[PDB]
């Protein structure tokens, strides 16, 4: 899964 | 912060 | 939901 | 960097 938080986990 | 995860914490 | 990154969205 | 969303991205 992509990760935005400003940062791939998928 | 925005938050993607796919989903405003800011 | 609860959101850990270390930082409730819910 | 721990990631709790609820799922090490570190």
């Amino acid at each position: 899964v992509q990760i935005v938080y400003a940062x791939k986990l998928a």
